């Protein structure tokens, strides 16, 4: 047999050692637990560097997009095929991270995005954007709009341009491969054309920044956004009284929401799965294991469907799992930075007019395809 008496865990959130470290103690109280708990700024990186040169105990915990990505390359173990551990959890948070009947960690949070209704001093539309012209028009005649947010963001803005049909890649049993990118369709266009529309007579300008964009929701004046536990995990002062709703209607589709899969999974080759494979098994499946950290988590995740109820409490979750599911799962290539480039060029080719976005941004997929 093989026991060991320590347990060193990478968590990239800022919490968590209250309970980690009381459960590993509790461990230890019976006979063999000493748990760590890194959280680090290279934690991704470290851990594969550290990974190979000779770190053993010790798991980490980061989106799964990159998990992914390591995961082929980098330095994930792959967890081999079982039945009750799989069939056990939910079909959306696990299928976030799951692989073609695989899967190499298990998810603690999901980043989508919702509908805020603001009531004290700011009243919003029933179900259209279509209303900005009118309502803002009226925001306007004092000096104020109906929405204000970011200006220049994919997940988001992306979500809205995919709500005609401009999906991210051909997902088609076995992956969307490469050969098949349906993102500069009509929908795409059709997308963003509205969105020029806003910016066309109202917005005119579109340099507002994140930090900039910040400030301006910061004085609030704008009476609506579409945000969830994702772009705004710390929610500022907005208000004390605001609803919370499901993303609204666009040309008879939903925007497409990035979907995230904060997980900690167990190293690349198979790192003492006794000791690892039982905790985790017999804690997290807890409300010690699963509520302590939930206490210290902040609003917005995921643990475990058992845990995905308690922690469903809350309205964010609901929708933030409703649209993780609905919506796009970033690859699993480096080809990503292809279109990151060629969409925010394109984006930025049809905001002032010496445009060539469709080609420049379609012949990228010729590039990032071949």
């Amino acid at each position: 047999k093989t026991e060991e008496g320590k347990l060193v865990i990478w968590i990239n959130g800022d919490k968590g050692y209250n309970g980690l470290a009381e459960v590993g103690k509790k461990f230890e109280k019976d006979t063999g637990i000493k748990v760590t708990v890194e959280h680090p700024d290279k934690l991704e990186e470290k851990f594969p560097q550290v990974a190979a040169t000779g770190d053993g105990p010790d798991i980490i915990f980061w989106a799964h997009d990159r998990f992914g990505g390591y995961a082929q390359s980098g330095l994930l173990a792959e967890i081999t095929p079982d039945k009750a551990f799989q069939d056990k959890l939910y079909p959306f948070t696990w299928d976030a991270v799951r692989y073609n009947g695989k899967l190499i960690a298990y998810p603690i949070a999901v980043e989508a995005l919702s509908l805020i209704y603001n009531k004290d001093l700011l009243p919003n539309p029933p179900k259209t954007w279509e209303e900005i012209p009118a309502l803002d028009k009226e925001l306007k005649a004092k000096g104020k709009s109906a929405l204000m947010f970011n200006l220049q963001e994919p997940y988001f803005t992306w979500p809205l341009i995919a709500a005609d049909g401009g999906y991210a890649f051909k997902y088609e049993n076995g992956k969307y491969d490469i050969k098949d990118v349906g993102v500069d369709n009509a929908g795409a266009k059709a997308g963003l054309t509205f969105l020029v529309d806003l910016i066309k007579n109202k917005h005119m300008n579109a340099d507002t920044d994140y930090s900039i964009a910040e400030a301006a929701f910061n004085k609030g004046e704008t009476a609506m956004t579409i945000n969830g536990p994702w772009a705004w995990s710390n929610i500022d002062t907005s208000k004390v009284n605001y609803g919370v709703t499901v993303l609204p209607t666009f040309k008879g589709q939903p925007s497409k929401p990035f979907v995230g899969v904060l997980s900690a999974g167990i190293n690349a080759a198979s790192p003492n799965k006794e000791l690892a494979k039982e905790f985790l098994e017999n804690y997290l499946l807890t409300d010690e294991g699963l509520e302590a950290v939930n206490k210290d988590k902040p609003l917005g995740a995921v643990a475990l469907k058992s845990y995905e109820e308690e922690l469903a409490k809350d309205p964010r979750i609901a929708a933030t799992m409703e649209n993780a599911q609905k919506g796009e799962i970033m690859p699993n290539i480096p080809q990503m930075s292809a279109f990151w480039y060629a969409v925010r060029t394109a984006v930025i080719n049809a905001a002032s007019g010496r445009q060539t976005v469709d080609e420049a941004l379609k012949d990228a997929q010729t590039r990032i395809t071949k």
